[PDB]
């Protein structure tokens, strides 16, 4: 299973099949192996369970040496040693370059600059081994508890595993991905609040019961772990939201300093999260802002030249019925694409129109999109012929004595004459989305294409 | 009648009347029709009444039987006329009354079923968006205040929901001694006071001021105020972020003007510019752009040909005609805007058209010639500027292409 | 006298000033000195009223003392005077000299700018109401309605902001950090005025309802305390509502207090939120070229990572950027483009005459095409160790050394290999860069085209 | 060592010692190493006094013992030496901060009380007020730190960002404890009022530890806008001090949060500039109706061409100088363009010009690169991926990195003899025929060599 390649992500990370096979011959543990996926899924599950339950067990409750908590801790930590020794035989992507690092020497030397020390200190049963090497009892309990808090260093594993797997899975960068990111931020913040509540319940217990503690004043001595956890989370979330100090203001120096640090970090983190979410939602609403800026610049330009209200209203109508209220660019998007994709776009969008009438593939590279408005002349009499048109969605009425009122439907074509002084003229009935072809473009595309131009001229 | 026949908001969707007859066969095959507009308006009024009345009735005052049955009739009209199907299927029928047919806990079940009736706010969300672009006034500061007031509006109905919920939860489970009601002794006071205190706790929790006159004691109070605080603060913070972003976007053009002037400040810092020029540059930007930015070239090259023709005509018809439509029009299509500054020398291969201001001519023979709006000069193939002129330019080369492109009387023009 | 004859702000917007006189010779101009001083007198007197009236009408119960009445009536006389002077005045709006000398024109324009508010604020509605009541002749109701109708005078905020805006659009000479501080202190002034008004209201709303036991005045034992020791705590509650600190000493109890607290939380916190957003926007707009430089460097580093460049180049490019743009943007081509001619040639002259005129060929000739080719010059920045030109390479680009000394050693004002342009072939000199030499450049094509367009020399 | 010749990052400013020799030729230098050591000791002693002076003034009533006198006189002497060292350029500085530096450096309070020796208690109050006004090392520290910003900086990445927020929070905690000591000092100077908060809290004779750790709590509660403290102000000098504390704390915290959020947002800017472009393109496909397959095959092209890494190749190349563009293009393309035999014998100048005429191009698997019967227009130097060339009765021949397909019709014409197809995301380097023609017409040295 160490050989990578799964249609869920490998076929998207590597569009062609062969590249995926190339990954396989790279082996001839891999980052993209399915066994790695299963291992990291089980990891995330069990280790998030640890990050949630360990602060509850070690801060609240008594008689920690009971069988269920002990066996849970030892099995989790043994899995942690397993993945720790696995980290000495693995591979990661470096600076986005796909490097297998199947050599243990490399995955040791270059890993000797990572956070390996954090994983070392976290993934060893410090509480048990420190108790054994020592073997004042309350003081030893204090050390073993405060070092048991070091099991929460698995947040580093969580964040690194998320970072290596944030880019693997995507569906659509719309509200679906944005809500995923904001939900991840909210989950991290509630994890922080849970940790802070457990800390504010444990620091009194670590000192043993004070008389100047929030626990004594609130009489939360021997009621329940559920209510105590609920009220500690209450204090932590009130601190970050800046509601207050719960029921009573701090009374003891220990709790004064504790609430000071808790509320400073909570307020700072809440402000950071709120600003990040606001920036994310503005990025979601980015498409409207560009159009708003362009329209405000247009309005200021019209005011700078003192245009009459009729022209201003016509300009407003043209802008609202050209860009449809949110902005895009023809030139840049058609210039930042490879040849096959550009020809695919110009074929699908603009081939049915020409098919209603390799020269064509070279003529299609000169069709300029163009939108007019009702009542506006397209071609005017007395104007030298310089352009034709290819209706994509519009109805143009020819102005002629014979052609009193016509409605040219989709896929029509006019102005072709004088290509090879307009005889007539046409208006716009509805919102017509024309195309265009300058006579110079036709002359060029023809003169680099002579081997059929010798019959085109006829 | 499915025929819209609207010349006020359907005219914005389709400017010409002809498309109206097109919409005619669109009927013969409507969201913009009169009947749908009337139905949506009546349903909108009734559902606003729903959102601001039913939470009051379900929580307080444990008549109203008249209002709920008639409301359900119009909801059924929506479903038969009709993405979000189970939501309407649940919050479109009298679930509370029909639940008793299936069956104190039962009575409580009817109310929590009625709590699902609020989901039409989602229908309002979709509706309020699709009325947003059909009609508009302008993009001035006034419309922004309207948007902010509407934002405050749905956040305030959210406050109403939150207060009703915060009064209901300690009311469903009788009234425990640890509930905020028991602590405030306001068990049997007036409806006004109860609603005021509920909306007050909700207001404080979202606005992060306090809990009120007390602090949560029972587990129900703690957890209720818990989620109240988190959701209220979060939603209010995003609301304020959106409002401030919109306000800052209102005066955008001034912002880009300021950033461009800051970049010019850096540029003048680099080249050790003398203070006189460092002040003249500031004045020239204060009057050329008037502290608010635009780009004439991009806008002109972006507009459709008839529109661009309209603006260029309205700007320069009197200017050029003061010296065939096609030749003069092509000449107009090549005028550049060259706002000058007082005391700046002007001029010889270019001619100048003065739209605004006063220009002076310096010569040794005659003392000067005073010119005004519309006068043409520089016609060859030095002079000063007195006021903040807005001269127009005609480069000789551009004149050459304008002449050569039309050969009907080209040799006559060069003659 | 009514003619605008100032030499401070009318100068900024010279013969046009005489044209301003012309627009008055057709007969008060908004830019007139007397108008400006009179508007300043209203500025002071408006600030005074907006502070005193809410305190006077709320505090100092049974306000039958004479000096307050004298001050109020004289202020009302100034208000009638300035309202009637608002008739037949020039209003420069839309950056256009709309002097509207026509009485109908000034009438309609003033009727387009909160006319009815101006009348209702200017007229002493309290005095007229009391005099008509005395002419006519529930007593306590009339007593409270006296203060209620005197409260109509707070509509003068609209006039105050209108006058300051008529001056805000004039005083815009600075847009540096000083202007940001001016905007910030204006925001703080408006916010503190709202604090003062909310504090006065926190007492007025109870006061107009006498003093019920549920009001905070009763519970705080502040019924009989001094006026200062009441205003201070009222403003304390106003700021405690605005800043979202708390309800004050004790939570709201009565329905009136609860609803007033709700309204104060809204009008307080929302306005403070807009204030904070404005402050953050201004402090970020203070430093923007640094942000743009950071974005450009991030894009360049991102591109450099895209091409898997060796670390030596990844250090050389970083050094080049930090010693070329040095954390602050400058786009020479665009800035020069969007400048009118005379400023452009002035900048180019001051930059380039001493540098380029060192060698004799262009110095001898007439400086018109010389100025043109100077405007055609380009900015180039080099780094030590990189050879500017190579031996056995076609010499086509001269260099005018504005700064630094590079290798013989050439000091500032020298020139690099100008003989290559007039000759042709491969240059045999490999000049070595030794300093951060900011040079100037051109091309042989530019030289050929300037000699073609100007073949006189 | 009063000259800036140093063997550290100062060299990064001025590479060659001859460039450094210019400053040695001109030349106390602020950039000198001795001034560097003096600035570090200034920083250390300045932060020490900025933490200790407000506490020494307020809680330590009549600290007439010798240690405090020694501390104060050492500070006075060292600040005076710093002032006299900080002194041609003085006239430019003359209208700046000499009143500031004079009042900050000298012991105004101590010299004031010497000439004096209920007037005595008022003199003590004046001494305390003068020593408080002497705290202008806030401004001094701001100046000296702001000097360092231009002096040295490695990168503006996340590493420096967290440092910037840490600096802001350190300055803000400086403000916190200043306000904490103030909230005790102002009531203390009046003598403990009955209605004051200290009296209500019974914190009248408690130790320095409590009187500091709860005053700090009170003074940064108003900063985090959490509340007042144990009680409402009650006292009215107290409520005015609460006015000032509320305003300054909330306003400064608002500015600090705005600045920090803006920094963390500008930290990730390229991703935003790519997301905006992708939203624009998404609207482009929404406008001209297209099948979902084309939408997917454009999304894939962006995800494997820009990779979410938003950069503009033309602008980045242009804004660089030629003696820096040359190394980039060389490292990217010397192996590729020297691979084919015809250009291996080409002139280095001709090679570099052809490199400057090279253009980056990307393709997708299954998409034709060159077709059958089309007019040949460009040339290709494959840099990545594998390409499948199909030439009539030919199987899927697979060229690799460094190869070249399309070299035909480099100067000739005719229809395409073969059709190629991309097997992977082959990142090519295109090369148009007209560019080849123009480089040969401006380098006619080997026109006759390439004529064959
Ligand atoms: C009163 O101070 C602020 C208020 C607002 C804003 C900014 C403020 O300070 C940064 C804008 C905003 O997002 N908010 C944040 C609201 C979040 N909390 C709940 C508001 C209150 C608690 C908090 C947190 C603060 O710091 C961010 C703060 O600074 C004085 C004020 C407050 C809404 C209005």
């Amino acid at each position: 299973m160490l050989q990578p390649g799964v249609n869920k992500f490998s076929l998207r990370m590597f569009g062609s099949q062969k590249a995926v096979e190339r990954e396989q011959e790279r082996v001839k543990i891999h980052p993209y192996s399915d066994f790695r996926f299963y291992w990291d899924l089980t990891m995330l599950l069990l280790m998030v369970g640890n990050l949630i339950i360990i602060p509850v067990g070690i801060t609240f409750f008594k008689d920690e040496n009971t069988t269920p908590w002990i066996v849970f801790n030892v099995v989790s930590d043994t899995f942690f040693l397993i993945d720790l020794v696995l980290n000495f035989r693995t591979g990661i992507v470096v600076e986005d370059n796909t490097d297998i690092i199947l050599d243990p020497r490399r995955i040791k030397m270059k890993y000797l600059k990572s956070w390996f020390v954090v994983d070392f200190v976290s993934s060893i049963p410090v509480d048990y081994i420190f108790l054994i090497v020592e073997t004042r009892a309350l003081r030893i309990v204090r050390f073993t508890k405060i070092l048991s808090l070091l099991r929460l260093l698995r947040l580093s594993r969580l964040i690194r595993y998320i970072h290596q797997w944030e880019e693997i899975f995507h569906m659509t960068y719309d509200l679906a991905s944005a809500v995923v990111r904001i939900v991840n931020l909210i989950g991290m913040m509630l994890l922080l609040c849970h940790w802070d509540g457990c800390l504010q319940f444990l620091v009194p217990m670590l000192q043993d019961f004070p008389d100047d503690c929030w626990v004594s004043l609130n009489n939360m001595v021997n009621n329940s772990w559920g209510k105590q956890y609920s009220y500690a989370l209450f204090k932590a979330m009130s601190h970050m939201l800046c509601i207050g100090y719960g029921r009573q203001a701090p009374m003891g120096m220990s709790d004064v300093w504790l609430t000071m640090l808790s509320m400073i970090v909570g307020a700072t983190c809440y402000a950071m999260f709120i600003g990040h979410a606001t920036a994310l939602i503005q990025s979601l609403d980015s498409s409207r802002r560009q159009y708003q800026e362009k329209y405000k610049q247009v309005e200021q330009y019209m005011s700078f030249h003192k245009l009459p209200p009729d022209t201003r209203q016509r300009i407003h109508d043209y802008y609202e019925h050209r860009y449809q209220g949110k902005m895009f660019d023809e030139e840049s998007i058609l210039g930042e694409l490879s040849e096959p994709l550009r020809e695919e776009i110009i074929n699908f969008n603009c081939r049915k129109l020409v098919a209603s009438m390799n020269f064509v593939t070279s003529m299609l590279t000169k069709l300029r999109f163009e939108v007019f408005q009702p009542g506006d002349y397209i071609i005017r009499e007395g104007t030298i012929g310089k352009k034709m048109y290819f209706i994509q969605h519009g109805v143009v009425s020819v102005l002629t004595k014979g052609n009193k009122e016509t409605k040219l439907a989709d896929g029509s074509y006019f102005g072709e004459i004088c290509l090879l002084r307009r005889t007539a003229s046409v208006r716009a009935d509805t919102y017509c989305r024309l195309y265009s072809l300058s006579v110079d473009n036709f002359n060029e595309v023809l003169e680099e294409y002579p081997m059929m131009r010798r019959a085109f001229e006829t």
